[PDB]
């Protein structure tokens, strides 16, 4: 069901791109000015999902219609890992992307959608080539490092991202007579593996997650080879989330930039672990 | 005899049964379209204490309010509380692990009983055993009380899958299996020649929203149980409906989607 | 060019391919029924550093008989497969009974012309060596050992988890690809086949007509012999035994009547 | 290139540089003596968070209120971080494990900078590693904030021991000193050509009073970094010019008494 | 970096050859009439060092001369591993190299001989990058696996080789950050692997070695990667030295020719374990 080229074709038009979890319009609009090229709704930021605890699901379709008129942007929606029915509804509902996303209490412990059996794109963390491959080969069009969201420390999507991007290029250069007990070593789909060689990098674009909070976290991202970056509490949960949404949309277009972000960097105190 | 008895759990496939409290719940709950009730003393309670049966007054309250079946709990292996519950003209009674067990190593002897009885399973060893003790009915264990779906399909899919999975089985495989299960060996080899459980198994554990319902049907049960979900939430009868109807039209995302409108539990 | 190589395996199923060590084993063999032969210098029981054969020897049983030959070459070693791909052998064995001499890594198989056998002992191993492209699957059992069992506990496990498989759900097939170490494309397709999309020949202890006609009963698609036939009074009439057992193995009257010669393997 | 970078760390050596979180500070800093600055947002800080380099209008204020170089703090291995800094033209970026790190398993390659860094460490093994990696500048780990002077002297004795060590090692055992300690077999020979470190090693972690400053000069640093010690006490600007002129003056005994003449932090 | 460049040099002079273990002069002109590129000097060959057992320490100064008198192709020497005396009375005799090789008992077992601190060049035994690059930085001009000699197996030096060759391309993938970890999870000097990144490769040759016992062995190795072979018992414990000698050269610098491999192959009887 879908097609593969589709699917990953939307996501690739992301790449360079700042998206941002928002929970209502106002967010939306926001992001949407400070140049965010898409937006994740969801009922409350995962800072406050840690700090909440509870069982975290989607979110009422209320709020991603609501956030879906707000903007001209795509507009992305968390599900539940392997909810089945909440990425059907989601997809009903017309979002633009799912995140199967760990952020949720997840509904299925053991088993992901099959997201090659859906015709709107997936989005799915991971943190390593293996996890990266499964859910590749189960159909995702988009990948993000995991992290550690809602702490505003850089360092686990840093090891992530580290991680999948050695990996990867270890395999650009290997044997092909070594690739199937590479495979069954990191427990990834041979044929994927196989791929991602012949491709000379991963066949969908890389974002990084998960505790940006400052403008030189976005650039750091983009400096480790991430295609793009998501961040949510980072900016709100901030003294100014309009300026802290601007500097960091510029932060990640010019990564290099180093007196524009040093510029862009005089605001003020943001997220914490 | 068994024929009669699993007959009548069948004419609720494809239904929700609810939890309900006093008589107002009771028919809010009929009302709404549930297929029966389960009539209880607290919810899913993790309060503490000593979960006994409910006083029979409460009982008799509900099936005094509608007119779709009424289903009682009672202790593990408390033989007089089945026997009171039996008397009092329930139509079935839950042998019910929310309730502090009164028997920790055996379970009641239910072919020796007139009512039909619904036991819990998280495998297909305990649906065996609960099978050939006599359950007319299995439900999912899942994790009442909490709201997370992510138990009950753990346990709808293990059951599932190793039912499937002796379905093709090779004839002379299956003692040892069922040694390996724990499970009665003539019970397994009923449930492949008739290629799934000779019972209905129902979900039941921390449905809370109507997506939720939606993805247990999805998953291959025959219907759904659902106690917090509904009255500890804000405004129950609406969550009702909403339930009711994603559990039958449980592949009409877009109903479902609109179903869902209102704030969930927690 | 996947299923031309899968399409020349299947001309054996249902047969008996044999070790032969030179001319006349390898005529012997064609005369009593074999439907190939394998090609090798020492037998697997007297085995017990093992190289590929002698390329004299292999050419000498190719000159012998006019039914397929396989010869078995070290696993990963890249220049024995080559040079026997390049002698014309109609498969090679990339066999765990010589002395491995790539621990970690076997061939790529897919890069080769020639189709190729694997062994296995679970649906893991099978579909890794699928993955890398063998064209046809044997157990691994016990060679030399004249003991059927562990054929028996293979054959069975890679029965069990492809049938597991061919009802699996569609969104666990990953889970347990992961868990098995198996290729998840592999999988899938196992699963639309409905069987495994090559032959599973059963090897390694074959000692006695009742043994061939046991492996084909418990779901083979034919039998390799090699100690059993020639490490026994009169290996002639042992080869006519155990090719008529493995055709007919359900004809019991037939195979007690072949069942009248002297002793056997181990 | 290192020799220019090494060398305006030289110019420091036998000074004290003060950890400043404002102007006042900074130049109080500056009129008692010290011969650097580091400019930080919150002095060893153990409240909690994560600790991210200063704002630049920190470091800028900084800069604009002292002519006596400034020097900042960057979490390990934040590239940008790092960049930002060199931008607004500090004079030494520290890679600060008094920071959260933002690369737990990757430093800095400093060698592709042009301001000079200052890093951290325990023991050779690591002073060599930051050395490799382009550190200009070495100071003891320590135990910041804490004001327990124990951590930089066992640290500053083991450096000093392994380094003195290896000054008169067997030329043909550096190799496997190297794998032992986990260090650049190249600048382990560099520094027994060298009879020291090619880098200035100064103290740094807990020095609280005068005493403190100079034990770490008896005990063969370069220097002194000093941060919670001073602001973090009774009248600051005597405790800097007292813990400026013990570190110039570590063996007058009566000096340092006399300036011992005051009352501590904790 | 300059009398580096020439003692490397002259080991890249024997790449895709084959050395040869000898023992007197008859031997050592098999060696050379059958095509060997050089010849090792020693008093038992593997196979029987590993059988007598005992102290194996270096070959009496006669044995090399007669061995270097010989023959034109180059002679190496074996010396045990830290022997500062036996290296310089090897040197002194002139050979043309010395093998630091752990095949003798070794003299010390800590410490290796400081190489560059010799005129003769050395070839050292490895099985990872990790040995292979400490051997380099202690100045060695030629690497070998380490095998398993005697046995005639050749699965130990596949995996030697396969392994080397493995950290060597990640390494010339490998993010420059990286390397100073890398280098201390595995041992090898900083300054050794940010070369071997640089020059793309290893910067000396890699030679298989230990268990070649049949042209198809020899080939394979070479398949693999090697640079070349070492072989010793493979030759003298079989049944005709002379024609294994000259099937191994033939199939070492003809290693894609599986119809001249198998043309050659059809004349046996070897060692084995
Ligand atoms: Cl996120
Ligand atoms: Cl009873
Ligand atoms: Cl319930
Ligand atoms: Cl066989
Ligand atoms: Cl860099
Ligand atoms: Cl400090
Ligand atoms: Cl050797
Ligand atoms: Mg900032
Ligand atoms: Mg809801
Ligand atoms: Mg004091």
């Amino acid at each position: 069901i879908g097609s593969d080229r589709v699917k990953r074709g939307m996501a690739e038009m992301q790449k360079g791109g700042v998206i941002m979890d928002v929970v209502n319009a106002e967010q939306a609009r926001i992001a949407e000015e400070a140049g965010a090229v898409a937006v994740m709704a969801l009922e409350r930021v995962p800072s406050d999902i840690r700090a909440a605890g509870g069982v975290a699901r989607m979110a009422n379709p209320k709020i991603v219609e609501e956030v879906m008129n707000a903007v001209s942007i795509p507009v992305m929606a968390k599900a539940r890992i392997g909810h089945i029915t909440e990425a059907r509804v989601l997809e009903a509902m017309g979002v633009d992307y799912i995140d199967e996303s760990e952020v949720l209490t997840p509904a299925d412990e053991e088993y992901h959608l099959r997201k090659d059996q859906f015709t709107v794109p997936f989005v799915c963390g991971c943190r390593n080539l293996g996890e990266a491959a499964r859910r590749i080969g189960e159909g995702a069009a988009m990948l993000r490092t995991k992290g550690e969201p809602g702490t505003g420390n850089i360092v686990e999507a840093v090891r992530h991202m580290r991680q999948v991007n050695s990996e990867v290029s270890r395999l650009t250069v290997m044997n092909d007579d070594e690739i199937m007990t590479f495979a069954k070593d990191i427990g990834a789909p041979y044929e994927i593996l196989k791929q991602i060689k012949d491709n000379g990098r991963l066949p969908v674009v890389n974002f990084a997650a998960g505790g940006v909070a400052t403008p030189q976290d976005a650039a750091l991202m983009m400096e480790l080879g991430a295609d793009g970056v998501f961040v949510g509490s980072g900016i709100f949960k901030s003294e100014d989330p309009e300026k802290f949404a601007k500097a960091i949309v510029q932060a990640t277009t010019h990564y290099q930039d180093y007196e524009l972000i040093g510029r862009l960097a005089s605001e003020l105190g943001t997220a914490m672990k």
